[PDB]
């Protein structure tokens, strides 16, 4: 229940290019790295020889496979994916040892989804049937999971910033953070969907209407990179971080349309203000506040991107903020946990927190509504 020494390290990666774990489809067992994305909902994996490839999923080669005799299609504002649904039996190696049936997109066309030198092939749609395709009887994998075995309902992420991390399945690993964990109720169980009541700059509020800290939405997903904040959100956010920063930078670096290079081991990490999220908590008026660095912030590709960008989708906190954390999806109690990571990077200055109570009025008033 606090131990899982079997999944721990069982997350590997490149920087910008995602977090994904090994899995097993169909009988005879065929691996495949896939996507860990808490921000999407469907099991989906490469089906045909792509040349981004280094392998996909054979379903002539499987015993076990299923036709559903549907398809899916999945835009993107970039490009898609599209494929043939059908169930199989699926473990994961490094994770609990059962094998469930679940449902698996078979990827037949795709644009701008897979990225050439990567080495995942699918993905893993960790979030809820209501934003499954083609519709919300598409039944998940978790979903799958939970229902066909005795695994309970939760996993945590720790993600490592080449990379790596750990994704606990059925459980909570407490080597993978230090101090206490706290936890933000899921408002709804579509995305993981949570609340923002303030925003700090440097321990400096941003005394914006909280609403539009969730303007449409607030989600945690893994398989986004950048913490992404709603358009006047970034535009407020941006100006305290440059008048914070007013220590040393063109226009276009901020917008994310340029890279700013400084000398080997000369990074100003300390002209960077921290980043405080208030989140709302599990208590009437109680919440608590995760802080991130710089160096969560700023991106290395010595050239960083400004990891921090505009959305139309609401906040989104991605990998930027999730690397600075043990991420608990409890699930069963509708609630996200966040604790210190025991593997975030820092500097002997300052590190990530994760501090509470404060008292926090009006938070109901946080959440946008259709
Ligand atoms: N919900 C969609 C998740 C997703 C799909 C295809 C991708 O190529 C990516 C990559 C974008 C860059 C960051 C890493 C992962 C993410």
């Amino acid at each position: 229940r606090g131990s899982f020494v079997e999944m721990v390290d069982n997350l590997r990666g490149k920087s910008g290019q995602g977090y994904y774990v090994e899995m097993t489809v169909g009988s005879p067992p065929q691996t495949l790295n896939i996507l860990v994305d808490t921000g999407s909902s469907n099991f989906a994996v490469g089906a045909a020889p792509h040349p981004f490839l280094h392998r996909y999923y054979q379903r002539q080669l499987s015993s076990t496979y299923r036709d559903l005799r549907k398809g899916v299609y999945v835009p993107y504002t970039q490009g898609k994916w599209e494929g043939e649904l059908g169930t199989d039996l699926v473990s994961i190696p490094h994770g609990p040892n059962v094998t469930v049936r679940a449902n698996i997109a078979a990827i037949t066309e795709s644009d701008k989804f897979f990225i050439n030198g990567s080495n995942w092939e699918g993905i893993l749609g960790l979030a809820y049937a209501e934003i499954a395709r083609p519709d919300d009887s598409l039944e998940p994998f978790f979903d799958s999971l939970v229902k066909q075995t005795h695994v309970p309902n939760l996993f945590s992420l720790q993600l490592c910033g080449s990379v790596g991390g750990s994704m606990i399945i059925g459980g909570i690993d407490h080597s993978l953070y230090t101090g206490s964990l706290w936890y933000t109720p899921i408002r709804r169980e579509w995305y993981y969907e949570v609340i923002i009541v303030r925003v700090e700059i440097n321990g400096q509020d941003l005394k914006m209407d909280c609403k539009e800290y969730n303007y449409d939405k607030s989600i945690v997903d893994s398989g986004t990179t950048n913490l992404r904040l709603p358009k006047k959100v970034f535009e407020a956010a941006v100006a305290s971080i440059k008048a914070a920063s007013s220590t040393e930078f063109p226009d276009g670096f901020w917008l994310g349309e340029q890279l700013v290079c400084w000398q080997a081991g000369t990074t100003p990490w300390n002209i960077f203000p921290v980043i405080s999220l208030y989140l709302m908590g599990e208590v009437t008026n109680q919440s608590f506040r995760i802080t991130i660095l710089p160096q969560q912030y700023l991106r290395p590709v010595d050239c960083y991107k400004f990891a921090i960008s505009q959305s139309s989708t609401g906040t989104v906190m991605g990998a930027v903020i999730m690397e600075g954390f043990y991420v608990v999806f409890d699930r069963a109690r509708k609630r996200i946990g966040f604790a210190v990571s025991a593997c975030h990077v820092h500097d002997e200055f300052r590190t990530a927190a994760v501090e509470g109570p404060f008292v926090t009025l009006d938070m109901e008033d946080c959440g946008y509504n259709i």
